[PDB]
């Protein structure tokens, strides 16, 4: 028989989802069987639900849609933080929540994973502020409801929630005939012309793209737009890699007064600003020290936009960006700034923060994804120029530590052809380390750098440098894979203290695409990237 | 200067809280300083917030109040599941959430740990259904609000939430003079008489106590009540240890048709039932196969109660229980059931599920706390008769796996004098293992048993025995302490396969109160306790499509 | 008796000689009134102390009176006494040789 479960999974396939993450529970076991049965879908079970949600997020970043399964109550509430972060940074993640049979829910029984008040509706209500759509399925409404919420996902690319009762998943349904889901047109045409007219006229334009571009998988569009026009472009760190950074007209990262001076001056002296899919947050604008004059700026976002301080409500974000290709006779004839590409020369000097990122920039290769956790790692890594056809994952808005580990793994699963490089701090790894199990099981091959600086350095840089709450128990990080059941034919463990050692291990790792690398970097506790020396004083000010 | 932060901490001290758990963030630093400076309060920082919330829960179970600190957004939403579980099973836990300066909140800025919509109120709203009280403090309302919510904690013993903006924590306030927190116009007096009258008349009464007794730390009251009267008593597994199981009138655990036959027949043939602080859940009543006739039953709970199917609204739960001691001419002169307890003789036989718990029952000592995770561990461990002055932690209502690890540690910190014995499955340990760090730092000495049965056995017993979703990556659990930086003078690591090895390691562990034990038990995947053989079929029956 | 009143949670076991008990025996009255439950062992070696509780108005619901001469009797009465925390025990030991 064909079932509602089948329907949901086929729908998920159409979104391009090939793996589903999560954690089994009694109320999602039968549907879990259905995932197994579907040959076009693979189950990748996590250690915990929070990790699952983070891993789905990372998967969404790369695959451009994702889904994970939890169990009612304990599962969904564990994952809520990761789903929140998917809402905040606008990633299309479906959460499926297996719930008790409708018979049990209607009789209002004191069953496990409830507050023994017979109410089955609390947890969905709690998910309201962090989902674009939600539904409690019934046998009757199932196909309609699945389609409604998956449509909202397509529209907004924010996460959505489906509560799937055991019996509802097993209920009969027909295969979908029509595919999943416009109105505003005259205002799209007007906007395009205004953009085009502005661009032809500008003597020094700047395009700034952001996270929402990644949300809709518009990176290639933007890159092709910038390529034909040769328009100057910069991104925020909130949306690093929304364009190919290897383009000759890409300037670097604009991050308020923390920007490299030349870039700062270029951007802030521009006569026209085209901002696509951008949100200005504290950490992405150098503590709001950005100077982006609204009067010489056209900004487009998913939810809204502005033409020179005149709000638009009525437009289609996705096709409006796509249309940038159908402009004409745009070609920039001006100067840029300066890519001072200088080869890194290592010594036996102990590894410092600034040297690390210099080395990473020089040694990174094409077709790589770089994932960086909040802390020294994000500050250093976000400033790097990526190679051609490379990607970046950071979470500077939501800023949940631990995220990058599962996220890295999810993303890596999403695209086996992109070699992931993870930069996570000791402090953060402690939150989500358990997913090391999955890494070993799924035989994926990321290059993981653990920055062991004996605590939360970024916190030490904001406040309380010598306080005990900034110390963390010191694990032996290199010996972790062995504990989780890895052998040397699966994971290679290193400890790096010097520059030579670092360079050697980087090359060795990139030279071996068949194994995962677990590299423990020893940086000093006092050591922080130049960027953070400043940004930490500014966080304290806030 | 004395500050709001100071006020909050002093109030927390009055509740008997001596440690605060949690995880630093930029919006809760600085208040974190204040915790350090207070000499009567110790900061015990976790790896993650979820673990923190679980650890606070376990602390509450033993200390009878608890508190943990998270950061706005990422911290609080990580912990929500544990706080939910504290609401469900009614534990008095304060969550403190450090938030951005009120200046930033009012200006509605797109700062980290928000949805960049300038709304600072979402997360507290999300906490509504799992808190008895919540508050966003201001410089003005702080003392009032702290007192309001801490009062609600005292009243209901459910968790409460305090959002503490950076600047509000640093704002002036005066030391509290009056302490924290009627009789229901002695409407409790009528109830007591009806209870007393019923008890004098009953030819065969049964007292059933539950989780709410633990919630209010009324265990000793109940024990003393049962002792003087010699009344037959049973608990649900949801509230195991709400009485001293070593009493001669304690019958065992009542769990629907899964109960031992003699107990089952005793309970269900009683002519009068006194249920105190009880909630009948699927897991605690053998999938609702309990037979507790409401017509011969008086039940008292925190929120409500029933005299022979007649609901009462108006009473004070705590003092009503306390008053049971002032009853008089109550003395049970009947028989009990055959509490014939045998002796475990080990062999070189590989360790089986049923044998394990038989051994645990025989080897457990007094003044111990036993913590058991959902799965084979809970099913086996909950049926054990504890020794005198022992305690039990299980979470069969909320049923969040991973809980028992942090919870065990919290509880152990709560009472250094009670030796904790943790029984957690391989599947569950994976959720919360990172707290092993804290265990090593805090130099606490629990006896941890890890039941390595190569996956989620309980799930395998419910549905899909051979499905890949019931397999978990196999870690080398014994070698975990070493990874987390423990030496042999801190943690002792074992692997146990046989009965003799188990007995030996149990005694060795209990003989050494100065080190933590990390014991990996090898049980088969197919192996499950007798109780679960049945209960797993019943779970499947509940979830029949 | 005072100590027992001080901590109801600690079961007192008194070992006193018949000679000495005579000097302060009158407090048996208080023991009965205050319904406290110590285990009193009175070692023999001039009055018949066994039936003293009865004289002071105690019933078998309050005080249990025993005489022990042998090892088995001793073990039995020890366990029986410790098993019953709700009554006072008045145990006369007769020691050999
Ligand atoms: C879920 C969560 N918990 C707590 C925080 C607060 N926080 C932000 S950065 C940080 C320190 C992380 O330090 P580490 O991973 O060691 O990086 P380092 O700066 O030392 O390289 C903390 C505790 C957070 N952002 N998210
Ligand atoms: C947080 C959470 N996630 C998922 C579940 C569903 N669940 C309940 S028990 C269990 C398996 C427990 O397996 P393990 O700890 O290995 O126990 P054992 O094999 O000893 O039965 C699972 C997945 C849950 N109860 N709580
Ligand atoms: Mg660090
Ligand atoms: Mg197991």
């Amino acid at each position: 028989m064909y079932t509602v479960g089948d329907y949901l999974l086929d729908r998920l396939h159409e979104l391009g989802i090939e793996e589903i993450f999560g954690v089994p529970g009694d109320y999602n076991l039968q549907f879990l069987d259905q995932i197994i049965s579907h040959k076009d879908m693979k189950w990748v079970g996590n250690a915990n639900e929070l990790n699952a949600s983070y891993m789905a997020d990372g998967y969404a970043r790369t695959k451009k849609a994702a889904a994970f399964l939890t169990t009612f109550g304990v599962g969904e509430l564990s994952a809520v933080n990761g789903l929140a972060g998917s809402y905040a940074e606008n990633l299309p993640v479906v959460e499926i929540v297996g719930s008790p049979t409708s018979k049990v829910q209607n009789e209002g029984k004191f069953v496990h994973h409830t507050l023994a008040d017979g109410d089955f509706k609390h947890f969905m209500k709690m998910h309201e502020p962090v989902t674009a759509a939600r539904t409690l399925l019934t046998a009757e409404n199932a196909t309609v409801e699945i389609d409604r919420v998956l449509s909202a996902l397509l529209k907004e690319r924010k996460p959505v929630y489906i509560n799937l009762p055991v019996d509802v998943a097993a209920a009969k349904a027909e295969k979908p005939s029509l595919p999943l889901k416009s109105t505003s047109n005259t205002s799209d045409q007007e906007i395009l012309n205004k953009i085009q007219e502005s661009l032809k006229n500008a003597k020094k334009p700047i395009v700034i793209t952001g996270h929402e571009i990644i949300s809709f998988g518009l990176e290639k569009t933007v890159t092709q737009f910038i390529s034909k026009t040769k328009l100057p472009i910069t991104t925020l760190n909130f949306g690093k890699s929304s364009v190919d950074e290897a383009l000759p007209s890409f300037l670097g990262i604009y991050n308020g007064t923390l920007s490299e001076p030349n870039l700062k001056e270029f951007v802030e002296s521009a006569d026209f600003i085209l901002m696509l899919g951008v949100k200005l947050t504290d950490t992405s604008t150098g503590a709001f020290t950005h100077h982006l004059n609204e009067n010489k700026m056209i900004s487009l976002n998913i939810d809204e936009g502005k033409i020179f301080n005149e709000r638009i409500q009525n437009f289609d974000f996705e096709s409006l960006i796509s249309s940038l290709l159908d402009l004409s006779e745009i070609e920039y004839k001006g100067k840029y700034i300066d890519k001072k590409q200088e080869d890194f020369v290592p010594s036996n000097a102990l590894l410092s923060q600034d040297r690390l990122w210099q080395a990473v920039e020089n040694l990174t290769q094409s077709n790589e994804t770089i994932v960086a956790e909040q802390g020294t790692s994000f500050f250093g890594a976000s400033s790097i120029f990526l190679k051609s056809k490379s990607h970046f994952i950071g979470q500077p808005l939501w800023g949940s530590i631990g995220y990058t580990f599962p996220a890295a793994l999810g993303s890596q699963i999403a695209d086996k052809e992109s070699r992931h490089l993870l930069f996570i701090g000791d402090g953060s790894l402690q939150l989500t380390v358990q997913e090391l199990g999955l890494a070993i099981r799924e035989k994926i091959n990321p290059i993981c750098f653990i920055i062991n600086n004996d605590g939360y350095t970024v916190e030490r840089e904001i406040h309380g440098p010598n306080q005990s709450y900034n110390d963390i128990p010191m694990w032996n990080y290199s010996k972790l894979p062995e504990s989780f059941g890895a052998t040397e034919d699966r994971v290679v463990s290193k400890i790096v203290r010097t520059e030579n050692e670092f360079v050697s291990v980087m090359k060795e790792a990139q030279a071996d695409p068949n194994r995962m690398y677990w590299i423990e970097l020893i940086l000093a506790k006092e050591g922080a990237p130049k960027v953070l020396k400043k940004m930490g004083k500014l966080f304290a000010e806030q």
